[PDB]
């Protein structure tokens, strides 16, 4: 995955962990 | 369950214990 | 359930517990 | 259900609980 | 239902609950 | 169980012990 | 996906997580 | 999709999420 | 779709979302 | 895995350990 | 403010936020 | 603030946070 | 603060932390 | 502080530690 | 500036950058 | 700045960097 | 400090030690 | 700075480094 | 600095070292 | 310094040693 795609996936993943919704 | 759903279930459960109506 | 739907279900459920009418 | 429809259903439901007529 | 139709249905429904005539 | 779920289960369990209703 | 498309998908995804509607 | 088309789709999508009507 | 056609479709779509009549 | 991907995996993993949700 | 007045103010306020014109 | 007024303020506040316009 | 007011403040505060806008 | 207020403060505090924004 | 005014300013600004005539 | 205003400023700024005309 | 307050302080303190941010 | 503002500043800064025009 | 701000500063700093332009 | 800040400083420092540019 390109850098920008990694970064967006990372933020989305962390928020999913915080909200319990991954 | 997501965080918000857990939180609502928790409050509902405690109130049910206090009112004897779970 | 989406956030807003959870919130409304939560309030409706608590009121039902308080009024003994769930 | 859309937001506005949820909101109206919510208010209608609560009033039904208060009046014992859901 | 469109917004305006929802709004009218909502008010009609609440009045029906208040008057016991839904 | 995730942390938040453990915490809610813990509080619910203790209250059940205090009220004799687990 | 191109940069602009990634960015829009990212914002849409985060909002979906916040509103519980992805 | 071209830039302008992406932008319009993005705004339409976000509004749909906010109104619960996508 | 050409720019002007996109723009008109966009405004029409948003208004339809706001009025619940798309 | 490249550096940036490692870093994101690391942070995601630690948060999962802290929240008990890996 | 009475219920109906609140409701109208609420919808007017939200639309103002969506259109950036409050 | 009464319940209904709180609820409307809450939704208005959240939307303001999402749109960056509180 | 009453329960409902606490709950709304809590959700508003968390969203502010997530969006970096408290 | 009452139980519910403690609980909300706790979650808000932990999130602030995770996001580095207390 | 309201949403529609922002949008028009945005498109006008971009075209000015492309044509070198802002 | 509100979200939509940020987004437009961002795109305008990037294009200015690409065209060397900020 | 009451039990629940101790427990929350404990978890907050440990997380602060793990993140180096007490 | 709020999250969205940080993100836009970040992308703008990186592009400025790549183009030698910060 | 909050987590997200640290992360962006980190990436910006590393790129500056790689390009010799900090 | 908090953990995350240490980690970023560490990586930045090592890269500076490798590139001879601390």
């Amino acid at each position: 995955m390109e850098f920008v795609a990694k970064l967006f996936k990372f933020f989305k993943d962390l928020l999913g962990k915080f909200l319990g919704n991954n």
